[PDB]
């Protein structure tokens, strides 16, 4: 799939086959300087946003952390947290995320960040959502 090229945010888009095991999805871009304090990625089923998978939601908040969920028909599971924030106000970010079997695995930077087991079948998930305090420059696929 042909990477989307300076989406505008909020963003989602279609994961074309769908994800996959072994499947990187890199989201290259900027956190906004004053424009809140939250964004979040978002794997999903379809358009709505009531079914997500995998929920990754930076916040800049209580000394900075990320948040991980999963919404299924609208209803959030446990929340998961790390207090590590690896992002900053300003600043440009390389955020990777590969579907492994058991898990996705998320890297900041070049860095292991954090792991997300699935909770749902990561399978159903065909399209990608990003909305919040960032800007995008692209999307890819590989
Ligand atoms: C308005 Se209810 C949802 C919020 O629940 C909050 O718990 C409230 C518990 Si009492 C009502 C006992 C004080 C969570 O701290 C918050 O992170 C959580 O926020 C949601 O978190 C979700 C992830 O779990 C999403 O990020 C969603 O966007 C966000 O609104």
């Amino acid at each position: 799939q042909a990477p989307y090229l300076s989406p505008a945010v909020p963003f989602s888009g279609t994961i074309q086959g769908g994800l996959q095991d072994g499947l990187q999805i890199t989201v290259n871009g900027t956190v906004l300087s004053s424009s809140g304090t939250r964004f979040a990625v978002n794997f999903q089923t379809g358009f709505s946003g009531n079914d997500i998978a995998f929920h990754f939601n930076p916040r800049f908040e209580d000394g900075g952390y990320v948040v991980c969920n999963t919404r299924q028909n609208g209803s959030w599971g446990p929340e998961e947290r790390k207090t590590h924030m690896p992002f900053q106000k300003g600043m440009p970010f390389d955020l990777c995320f590969l579907v492994q079997s058991s898990d996705f695995k998320v890297m900041v930077n070049g860095i292991l960040f954090v792991q997300y087991f699935h909770r749902v079948p990561f399978h159903r998930v065909d399209t990608i959502s990003v909305n919040g305090s960032v800007q995008l420059s692209y999307i890819s696929f590989q």
